[PDB]
């Protein structure tokens, strides 16, 4: 990543073994559950494109997902090149193409040059956005259940049902009441409109 | 978070893999037991709003709770906007709205600008207060037992009973004596008024 | 905590995830065995009152103990206010009350101001003393056995007996010989007065 | 490795116990699965040739692989010497031979001298390229299955089949449709040409 | 401990949670096996007397040993006071007594003052020597077996026997041949005088 | 060890708990498998003689090996004294004897003085060489099998056989073909001379 040193200059630092292991382990344990995306984003804080490829490339499983991700990245790269055509002046900085942002045709030094320029050409942040776009599609693809099929069991605590409901809604990216069981549905219908989730949860507790 | 470097300037630092993992693990292991709140507060020391959302968003379970939390945050944000209406001067700092404090409509750079201003506009601390307000409501909601139902068993050591009593009181946010078993109740009644907890515990040991 | 930076100024630093976890784990594993107190003291090196409350508040169990601790803290705070009555001059430092030392009515900034003043008003150290006073009372309360009941078994190695003896004495805060078994008692009686523990242990080995 | 200090000079640092352990553990757990190579590359960020040999030499198993790697390294070293023949001026820097790049005939001090020269003679990066060339050959050798033999089972979810397919293709370094089972093959044939992987995966979900 | 900062001044640093845990764990796992002493010495590098007491006091078991250690420390302290009698000049440094070196009657500030004086009065190193003296006595006391009773079994590999022999000798603080089994004894007798351990081990392999 | 600080001076640093634990654990898990030596060398990067003794002395088992190591060290020390006889000028640096290099008769301060002199008298590196010489002898002694006895089983994959072969050769410090099983021997004989290991392994795959 690029970080501020103690003196206050923006310097490149090696990606840490702790960061590398954290990402690999979270993918092993959580696959593409929605909460993996904000973990990815936080673990890649200050990442160069090189770092971002490192993180993606260190994943051993899920190669169907990783191939879908490349497709998304290539679509975003092509759209970048459409909006940002490029024409080298000796010792000067060239303008990044899509594949330079994605780290496949740019060097680490070029990446550092862009990201620490004044003003910065934030190739790490641009690439991270494309990756997250791609990961969101994967999360939704691998979401196993429609919210229409999240219905409260006859003996299921309301809390547990609501957990399943909003878990599913998050992965999928009135119905809460309609899908409740008969006893809690009746209680919730008599709360009237504009009840908060807290009030519903209290009511069916 | 925003931290003091070695030289003494307030700089942004990436949230650490250790911090991220600690929060996720404490929620996995403790759910919304009351002691999770001071852990949250300590793990988010110096946090930007971005960091605070990261921590909340990396939680995979408990989505009923996370949705209740958003409701609380939105109520606190709306009350902020009521008390702090906002009117951009080129190169100048805009005033934060509720949704800027909550990190949903403000950039990391804006957040850093506010938090390191002289005097600081402490958007991380303001947001953390709203979050803790929300978490406290959740702790109380998920508190399983009334203090009225914490009663000492016939063979239950007084210490163990008092542990359950104050554990419950903490989650719920004279009765100690009334809920004691017959033998310890008699001992405690004869200590008279103004006995300390230490003296009660000694007496029934 | 407040620490010396690399340059040599006294700066506030966030309490680390490692420190937080170490304290929580030691309480989980050891409860109020006497050795927990020096661990507490070492883990809270340079602690502000805020840090000290964090450590105490992150403990999930033992709420009978934590309530006894508050009582001790309140007694020490009241005695502080008796010896140190307080009368704000714009931009000047106010004098700390007991509840300010205990971190319940003082801000982090006030705490830093006191602890880094020249000379320092060491509110973290003062509060830590009160807490340790309280923890010592708890260790003694939870000490399960009188030293009078630590007696050497007929087949019990002398070393193991002495371990139990001094373990108990430490928790409780001639008898070694009297409580020894008949065979070792006879050996120890013939060593005469002024035998070291080493010599006794050698003698009964 | 060679790193930037806080002041901004390029200094040698000892390889960390964390880095050493991470590499050894990844080889123990993953052997020569393709994802081990980007992990190697990231763990050896800023590595001297000495560091690179350390990492390779700390591997206890897989000595057939490590011997094949030496062969590749020696071929790359010989090709370096063919393109870069060398002729010592007192106190001056000598030009590196292949075996100097590979760290077998150069000292740590010579390596640091080359890597921190202006412009740098990047012996660590040159050697890392040769090593990765060698590791790629090993990954391919140890790839157990031809892509021709990755065929979807009659009850096998399409996702799981695609995972196996691209996993195999990666190790090996239209067919997706041809190797699908009859039911999904029919669905995929009716999508027509130019279907994305996402669309295929959606179609057979 | 007292350490050199980045600038090069001798500063106090808090004892780390990692150091504290390492010591406690090594005592839990190894008790007073001889190798615990060099681990102690290395873990207490730069330690103040306060740090040294912390390490000793965090040990929960082995209180017979810890009491023997105090006896040794008190003997060394008394001998210090015999050789170094002491007579306070306002703002000046007082001379340390034995109990000041042992950290029982000196403050952390006094300890830092002595250890960072020019020339240093190395109270941490002096105390560490007394502690190690004490620990050595304990290692020897808890050594379970005489070297006279380490004899090679009829089927026991010579290597394993030599391991037991020198393990015992280390704890206890020609015979190798005499205690060997008949077959290896005969081989070793025919090597003649001045055989190295390597040659003996080769001979009986 | 001696390290470069952030400013760029060569300073002494305490050996870290992580380093100490890594060495102890690698010896526990791997004993004197050949790969332990490069791990030792990397873990003792920048080590003083004091640090090197610490690492060796913290090993609890393998005392036959540790005694053989001392013998090797004493032979290397005696040869040092033969080549480097020594004659103290007030405030000046004395010349190191063999036992000073081995850290048994020199102080930490003397060691630092030699290692940071201009030019450095690299006593840590000199001692490390002697230790590694000694460790190599031990690796070879504890090598359990002659390369003559590594022969491919009738059903043994060629890869697994080659792994055992080069593993053994490494510990021991044409035959590959001769020791292959009949079927692979025939294949390898028909490749002709100058086949690479890769080509042999491909051929028998
Ligand atoms: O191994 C490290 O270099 C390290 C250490 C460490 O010195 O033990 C610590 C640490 O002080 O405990 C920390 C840490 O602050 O938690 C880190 C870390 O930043 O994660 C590291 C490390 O860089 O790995």
């Amino acid at each position: 990543p690029i970080v501020q040193n103690l003196q206050g200059q923006m310097v490149h630092q090696c990606i840490s073994p702790r960061t590398l292991n954290a990402w690999v382990k979270v993918v092993e344990e959580k696959a593409f559950s929605p909460e993996v995306i904000p973990m990815f984003s936080a673990l890649s804080c200050g990442a160069t494109p090189q770092d971002l490829n490192t993180m993606l490339n260190t994943v051993g499983g899920h190669q169907a997902a990783m191939q879908m991700l490349k497709e998304t990245i290539n679509e975003e790269a092509a759209e970048w090149d459409r909006l940002h055509p490029v024409h080298i002046a000796p010792g000067q900085m060239r303008e990044p193409r899509g594949s330079d942002i994605a780290g496949t045709t740019s060097t680490l030094q070029e990446q550092i040059g862009w990201m620490t320029h004044n003003p910065p050409i934030p190739v790490g942040e641009i690439y991270k956005r494309w990756i997250i776009l791609g990961l969101n599609k994967i999360v939704r693809m691998y979401s196993p259940t429609s919210i229409l099929d999240i219905r409260q069991g006859p003996k299921e605590p309301f809390r547990d049902y609501v957990d399943r409901f909003y878990k599913t809604l998050r992965a999928e990216q009135t119905l809460l009441v309609q899908n409740a069981n008969p006893d809690c549905k009746t209680i919730l219908k008599a709360l009237g409109p504009g009840a908060t989730l807290e009030e519903m949860m209290t009511a069916c507790q």
